[PDB]
């Protein structure tokens, strides 16, 4: 459509990479799309880290459209310690260009050997302001507030297949990526990305739980007691001191994933949560599954549900909407 359709770039199926220019230089930079953070990060030239030097840095110097607020800002998340500084400049998305305020990173050392394998210099923020750090408006809603999208929304269509190639619709939503039904669920709350559905595995109940779409999470959550009831004696292989599962893959006990609610019904199935880890014993798969429990009854759509079910946000709406993925081609 006439609207920004920013390809997602498809990694060892387990992650996709969109690429954008930042700066008045439009300098590329990989950030992978993310519902949950929120102010833009960008790798800066200022970064003395070995990881940094490898991969694109932006420059303050290049840009006649720079600004520098100057206020310092420290991410250390867990396992992790990320430094930055306050910089706004014309972030050129796509057919957009809108000047936004971005934290200009020079420490990523907590993550280092992370981010040094991985492909991507930065992330990207697609969340309500509430989970925005100084107060910084969602990209999608100002866009909308400019005379650049007329409705303050953005589709995703994971390149799950290696030929299937991804797309990010911001501005308005096309047919042609969701095939059949497309239902949408209101959001327990407008801090971030979430829902209220009731999540039933065969016998074994939850209901009333928040599930959460993520890009970035690559694997499907659901708390640590729900994980276990359900996988009793279904042949799932459990690795020792390590989050992770195995378990042939044409076994007929594997479950789906179904979440019920009143607008309608939605159901992930095995060869979607199964991972083709034959590759060190043949006929063998992974559970894309990772257990955790929250405050609150919880559960995460990561890139497991997003590929199979074509997603979509609106901030105006209040709604995730959700309908089945076009089939490749
Ligand atoms: N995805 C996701 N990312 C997270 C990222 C962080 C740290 C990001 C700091 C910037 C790192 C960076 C950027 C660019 C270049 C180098 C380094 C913390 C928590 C989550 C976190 O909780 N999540 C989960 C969901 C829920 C809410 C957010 O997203």
């Amino acid at each position: 459509s006439s609207n920004d359709n920013i390809e997602l770039v498809d990694f060892q199926n387990i992650m996709f990479y969109g690429d954008a220019e930042v700066g008045d230089n439009q300098q590329p930079f990989t950030f992978i799309l993310d519902t949950g953070s929120a102010n833009l990060w960008v790798p800066s030239v200022k970064c003395t880290t070995a990881g940094c030097l490898t991969k694109h840095l932006y420059d303050s110097s290049k840009s006649r459209t720079y600004e520098k607020d100057g206020t310092k800002v420290e991410m250390n998340y867990v396992s992790g310690t990320v430094s930055g500084f306050f910089s706004k400049d014309l972030v050129t998305v796509g057919n957009l260009s809108l000047p936004y305020k971005f934290i200009e990173v020079i420490d990523t050392n907590g993550f280092e050997p992370t981010y040094t394998a991985s492909t991507f210099d930065g992330i990207l923020g697609l969340g309500w302001k509430d989970l925005s750090i100084g107060s910084v408006d969602p990209i999608v809603v100002e866009l909308k507030n400019q005379n650049k999208i007329e409705n303050a929304l953005f589709t995703f269509y994971l390149p799950v297949h290696d030929k299937h190639t991804g797309f990010l619709t911001i501005g308005g939503i096309e047919e042609r990526f969701y095939e059949g039904p497309l239902t949408y669920e209101k959001l327990n709350h407008d801090l971030y990305w979430q829902i209220t559905l009731d999540a039933h595995v065969g016998n074994i109940s939850l209901e009333k739980a928040n599930c959460i779409v993520d890009s970035g999470t690559s694997a499907i959550t659901v708390p640590t007691d729900f994980l276990n009831k359900m996988l009793q004696n279904l042949d799932v292989i459990k690795v020792p001191f390590l989050p992770f599962y195995v378990t042939l893959c044409n076994n007929s006990k594997l479950p789906t994933f179904e979440f019920t609610s009143e607008n309608g019904k939605y159901t992930l199935e095995p060869e979607y949560y199964l991972q083709h880890i034959e590759d060190v014993g043949p006929g063998l798969c992974m559970l894309n599954i990772i257990g955790l429990d929250f405050p609150v009854p919880t559960f995460i759509l990561g890139d497991p549900f997003m590929r199979k079910y074509f997603t979509v946000f609106d901030y105006d709406n209040h709604s995730v909407g959700i309908a089945l993925a076009k089939k490749n081609l």
